[PDB]
């Protein structure tokens, strides 16, 4: 038993709920929260962006000094971080933007980040303003991690459109 409620049961292992994962992780204090990050670890919009502002761009000066130090990410890849004021742990996930051009394909291996984690608070990779389809997406994560994840969607408009559809 966790301290996560109000979700939609999607699979055994999945739920999903219509919420902003900032506000759920400064209410539940996950273990992980994970964010949708870009390969330089610039968190200036959508979840990235809103998880640094509520770290007071705690997570972007710790941020930095990692890439300063490692180089970035690779699209599909993955690393831990402090989860500041929110969470134990931050696990910036760089799912593949295609408006940035970057191939779909690697949607499955972001997601994979997942299982190296017993329970996770998450968005959707690569929706919003990382272009990709938010229906594709849930179905990818359903499909690939095997741990229990709550996925927070802040979009109603969206959430409705995914569950209600959800096969
Ligand atoms: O609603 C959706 C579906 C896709 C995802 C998204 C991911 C990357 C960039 C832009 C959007 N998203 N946003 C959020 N999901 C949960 N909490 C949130 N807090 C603030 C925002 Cl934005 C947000």
């Amino acid at each position: 038993v966790n301290s996560f409620s109000g979700y939609l049961k999607l699979t055994d292992n999945v739920y999903i709920k219509n919420a902003d994962i900032v506000e759920e992780a400064k209410k539940v204090k996950p273990t992980v929260v994970v964010n949708a990050a870009n390969v330089y670890l610039k968190h200036g919009g959508g979840v990235a962006g809103a998880l640094n502002k509520a770290t007071n761009n705690a997570m972007q000066v710790e941020s930095d000094d990692y890439i300063a130090t490692n180089g970035p990410l690779k699209v599909g890849g993955s690393c831990v971080l402090s989860g500041h004021n929110l969470a134990k742990h931050c696990l910036h996930v760089v799912g593949p933007n295609v408006n940035k051009g970057e191939d779909i394909q690697l949607l499955k291996s972001a997601y994979e980040n997942f299982n190296q984690h017993e329970v996770l608070l998450a968005p959707l990779l690569s929706a919003g303003i990382f272009g990709a389809d938010p229906i594709h997406s849930l179905r990818v994560c359903v499909d690939t991690v095997r741990t229990n994840v709550y996925l927070a969607v802040f979009d109603k408009n969206l959430y409705d459109k995914l569950v209600s559809s959800f096969l």
